[PDB]
């Protein structure tokens, strides 16, 4: 039902303030680009739901697979009393499930950008664990990771591979700030997507019924609306590829013919050229040994490795 605790230290005012900001940087760039968080708005973030259940992406149910066969295993090394969860599923209720078989389970703490969400899940979770206590944190895991509160042993869980979007500089950045919230007693469960067959890998990002272009667009109305703009989501064209180079996946909006743009709020003008190229997103794939030395350079220890038998997908624990 109603019990629930929340802080929030997210402000609309900010939020206006930090997209200006990167709307203006971004559109203004010789390369233009967009950050991708303001990928998740309401319809976005349903957007991105429906995604993780598209035959081609792979990522979430590979994830839920291995927590599936894994779960108690987890649980147990963790030995923890309290999940924190950083991004809000079913993956979630595994490893609440097992907490709860285990006779540990005491605290649930969600920490995400939507109140509304939080709110939700505050219901759904005390209903289905009684006697839980929930402390919902709305913030952005950039900024607010010092807000989550410390009480009993905590398994903090980073899931979907929500940390390759992130490029290597601010990722380490992430890590290193996460690492030194976490006492002796605390865990890091971390879902890193892995360096596979290239075909598979932009499939999963360029689904054939055109659910990841729709999301990539939307950011596109996201601005329109946010800050008064006429981008023509029509024009743009969805666009996934794969860097060799920074072993990523990329999603790019590719204007098919020559647009002017005015974003009004931010009394700017823009121009995309015919064919020019637009990047919205990274999504960094990991290679398994390093995702140990990542660990490490933000001081943890990796003491846990879980892969599905294809090694599509990896599942880290890890302590101070
Ligand atoms: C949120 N993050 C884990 C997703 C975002 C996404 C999914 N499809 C397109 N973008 C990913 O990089 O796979």
């Amino acid at each position: 039902h109603m019990a629930l605790s929340l802080a929030n230290y997210l402000a609309a005012d900010s939020a206006a303030e930090a997209l200006r900001r990167d709307v203006r940087a971004g559109l203004t760039a010789t390369q233009k680009s967009l950050p991708p968080k303001w990928f998740y708005d309401a319809v976005g973030s349903d957007l991105f739901d429906q995604i993780t259940r598209l035959p081609e992406y792979y990522p979430t149910r590979t994830e839920a697979q291995i927590l599936r066969t894994r779960s108690a295993e987890i649980i147990s090394a963790a030995g923890a009393d309290t999940l924190v969860e950083l991004g809000s599923s079913e993956k979630t209720r595994m490893l609440l499930d097992a907490m709860r078989d285990a006779e540990l389970l005491r605290r649930f703490i969600p920490f995400d950008v939507d109140a509304g969400v939080l709110r939700s899940a505050g219901a759904a979770i005390g209903a289905e664990y009684p006697g839980i206590e929930i402390d919902a944190v709305c913030g952005d895991f950039e900024e607010h990771l010092g807000k989550i509160p410390h009480v009993g042993r905590r398994l903090v869980v980073f899931l979907g591979s929500t940390i390759g979007n992130l490029t290597p500089a601010p990722r380490a950045e992430f890590l290193s700030t996460l690492a030194d919230t976490l006492q002796p007693g605390d865990s890091l469960l971390l879902g890193t997507d892995l360096v596979k067959d290239t075909g598979r890998l932009v499939r999963a990002y360029d689904d054939a019924a055109g659910v990841t272009a729709a999301f990539n667009r939307n950011v596109l109305a996201v601005v329109n609306r946010e800050l008064s703009a006429d981008f023509d989501l029509d024009a743009f064209e969805h666009v996934a590829k794969w860097n060799s180079d920074e072993e990523r996946i990329e999603m790019w909006l590719r204007a098919r013919t020559a647009q002017h743009v005015r974003v009004a709020a931010l009394d700017l003008e823009v121009d995309f050229a015919a064919g020019e190229e637009m990047l919205t997103e990274v999504s960094c794939k990991f290679r398994p040994e390093n995702v140990v030395a990542e660990l490490a350079e933000a001081g943890l220890r990796q003491t846990h490795w879980w892969t599905d038998p294809a090694g599509d997908f990896g599942l880290s624990l890890a302590v101070r």
